[PDB]
């Protein structure tokens, strides 16, 4: 029957001992000084519950059942300032404080693993306005579009996330998200006009007073108006985008 | 005095052992091919310090002071994407990158359990304009309405969290958050008007003229103006909401 | 050669021993009832791959590569409600559910220890608007100002990050982030005019009419506009901001 020595009370070592691990059916406590670590695992085979530290993604990971090795406490947001280079490249549950005073800088995602790999960026300076930022997918797509995209908006804040390959990244959490004025005197007697680009709505004034809403239907970036206009008229069109 | 075997240099064991537990008082190191695990637990009780893997949860939990069993490395973010169902519902900690490119679909919140509990979708399409999601809290209500809400928002993305049971969901994090124009020809001389809903703010165009801030008084879904306006009259009003 | 007993089928323990820990070597399991925790540790010495609890910070840490004891799990949000009181001060990492039905209240950032260092805040009540949260950032500068800073926004939610001491606080995740008139009758003929506060643009209303671009520059808190205006005009201003 029994195969191995039993230790009815237990028992007490006071030297580090050389274990094949075990089975615990009991409790696990610490006193004062005791250290305790993970397994420095780098394989994608594992078991639910077990859990590793990873010396290359220097990232505190556990085995789940969907999926396997998730980082442990779920996503996490690795704060850390980014001193300006013309290029960087950025990794997964990063988030970088960038400064654009020098002037325009460029970063590149990484290459995504897995769905929902999430990087973070934020215009701590307030100069993305004065100093863009340009944002490089690498081979795959941004929205749909392999092609980069800048950024603007002073102060803003964005959290990249990877949705698969169709539309690759997008933005999930973040932080901070155009007057056109065509003016002229007809030359002649005019019943259609174009704008330089398609206005989503307009307001036209015609000489100083402000023209209704029949008076003109608006197209693309074309407006008709019944009655067609006289020459000699003043007319204002407010494209707003 | 002494009640149980001591090993001064400790040990070796080349094979798994079965223990009740213990208290280590030194350093818990391990060699390559060492794995580790945590107690698959469900229960409420447990201690400070003390952790576990839940194998409902499918989460690396671990007790805090304040509260007990949360999860282990605070709040985190379980991005899927979701197949496109009319119905769906979601669990707390997950992150849905949804499609509705299909047609409209619904998605219906957990029961909250504890306070903090945080839901996150996306529109990961661009299609929430053209297509809308519905958000249906389930009994538990949403801002203190327990009626659904529906999005419209082309890009958008939210993270809803559970306040306590008076305003119940509500947004913390996320990412992407109406032109009236009401014209006649006053048929006789008229000293006020009823716009169609209350606007908060209005322009007054009468005949081409833009009408002064003096000439009228606005409040709820009427405008009065002294001096009261002549028969003949084309004004413009342009509602904004 | 061997320096310590060896147990070839490894063994059993029928109660909790007493170890100076030891190198685990193979596969560490659990049974039912057994449990699991961590050494109550508040020390800054660490090396990768080693974990704690602290009974300080309430939060299972874990030493990493660069930096060293960081949450476990990455960053995270640690949901409560807040009663309402005229001064809170708020804890890193945890997010704050804050009512100002009462009236209005404040709350005090910690002293930022890491960059990083991010603190959460949410508009639940939707009150804001009527009843304004100021944010005393305490020593430490937010947005480069040591002054405080109000929040009118009903429904609004904040996460507050520490970027460095230049800078100090900003924000990174976040949700729900002015109609002036001058108007008058020209007691003279007159060719410039200065507005309250410089606004960044304007529209111009001279008797009904809307004055065209050309006929005015605008410029800080003044507009010019040549030809110079004629006595007894009625000229109207819309300064936006």
């Amino acid at each position: 029957k029994p195969t191995q020595p039993l230790f009815p009370l237990g028992l007490e070592t006071s030297e580090s001992s050389n274990i094949k691990g075990f089975n615990n059916s009991g409790t696990i406590e610490h006193s004062p000084g005791a250290v305790m670590t993970f397994p420095e695992d780098t394989e994608v085979t594992g078991l639910p519950s077990s859990v590793r530290y990873n010396p290359d993604s220097d990232e505190f990971e556990g085995y789940y059942e969907n999926g396997g090795w998730l980082s442990l406490g779920g996503g996490g947001i690795r704060w850390e300032t980014l001193p300006h280079a013309p290029s960087s490249n950025l990794l997964e549950g990063r988030g970088y404080l960038i400064n654009n005073t020098t002037g325009t800088s460029t970063v590149v995602l990484p290459s995504p693993t897995r769905i929902g790999d999430s990087v973070t960026i934020c215009d701590a300076y307030g100069k993305f306005a004065t100093y863009p930022l340009t944002v490089s997918p690498s081979g795959n797509n941004l929205y749909g579009s392999t092609e980069d995209m800048a950024i603007t908006t002073d102060n803003v804040s964005a959290t990249f996330t990877w949705s698969g390959p169709e539309q690759g990244w997008v933005i999930t959490s973040g932080v901070g998200l155009s007057r056109e004025i065509f003016t002229q005197i007809l030359a002649s007697e005019t019943s259609a006009v174009t704008l330089n680009t398609p206005p989503t709505i307009v307001d036209v004034y015609a000489d100083g007073k402000r023209l209704a809403e029949s008076k003109y239907s608006l197209d693309g970036n074309v407006i008709t108006f019944s009655p067609s206009l006289p020459a000699s008229t003043e007319l204002q069109v407010i494209e707003y985008t």
